[PDB]
């Protein structure tokens, strides 16, 4: 805790290593998916993700970023099949951007950099008692991320920026209800999966990543809405979100694998 970490010159992705040597790990998150060096693993089932809306609760404003949580006491919101043998709980979905509508994403595709990223997190509730203890272990957290390309308004967004607005400043927290993730997802159901980590402090290589293989649209303005909101508190002069992505980290001989 009395966490400085940030994403500025001074406390951003380059420092971190001196707060946390974990983050020069050998299973750190996002990395560079190189298609031509995939494997094609045939075990790989469909996923199937199956949310309740009723389990949205609240958006908020955690100063790096903003987070829609959901309510995890149930099972009602959970995701199954892919690479896994039981099934995740929905916690939590959130956001990655760049300071310029073109490179923003984390995880790149043939050395390519997307202009945003969507990142839907689940823990394993049939493994553990709680996030807490899961968020630490190896098949603790399970994270699915969707590419966002730049071009035509994507209008499944709308509920999510209108709702900015409560939560402008740092530790803001507004009331998020009646709301199903999955309307967010691409139609296909391909995807590449490989074990890593959270992208950020604490960074635990506690993740099992699935990064669909169809990217989703949002237009520059939306974009910019995203980069409107403050990391100050209310009061204080206004200090921008202007990008929250880290840069991508060296396999260590990991595998990427592929549903198809
Ligand atoms: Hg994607
Ligand atoms: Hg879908
Ligand atoms: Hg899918
Ligand atoms: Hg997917
Ligand atoms: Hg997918
Ligand atoms: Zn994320």
């Amino acid at each position: 805790a009395s966490p400085d970490w940030g994403y500025d010159d001074k406390n951003g992705p380059e420092q971190w290593s001196k707060l946390y040597p974990i983050a020069n790990g050998n299973n750190q998150s996002p990395v560079d998916i190189k298609t031509s060096e995939t494997k094609h693993d045939t075990s790989l089932k469909p996923i199937s993700v199956s949310y309740n809306p009723a389990t949205a609760k609240e958006i908020i404003n955690v100063g790096h970023s903003f987070h829609v949580n959901f309510e995890d006491n149930d099972n009602r919101s959970v995701l199954k099949g892919g690479p896994f043998s039981d099934s995740y709980r929905l916690f939590q979905f959130h956001f990655h951007w760049g300071s310029t509508n073109e490179h923003g994403s984390e995880h790149t595709v043939d050395g390519v950099k997307y202009s945003a990223e969507l990142h839907v997190a689940h823990w394993n509730s049939a493994k553990y008692s709680s996030l807490a203890e899961a968020a630490s272990k190896a098949d603790g957290l399970a994270v699915i991320g969707v590419l966002m390309k730049v071009g035509e308004a994507n209008p499944k967004l709308q509920k999510v920026l209108d709702a900015l607005q409560a939560i402008k400043t740092k530790g803001k927290r507004a009331p998020f209800t009646n709301f199903d993730p999955s309307t967010l997802l691409p139609s296909s159901l391909d995807f590449w999966t490989y074990p890593g980590s959270l992208t950020h402090p604490p960074l635990y290589e506690s993740v099992t990543w699935i990064i669909c293989k169809e990217s989703i649209s949002v237009s520059s303005e939306q974009l910019a809405q995203f980069r409107s909101l403050l990391s100050n508190v209310e009061g204080d002069n206004a200090v921008p979100m202007q990008h929250n992505n880290r840069p991508t980290q060296p396999l260590k001989g990991r595998t990427v694998r592929a549903s198809f």
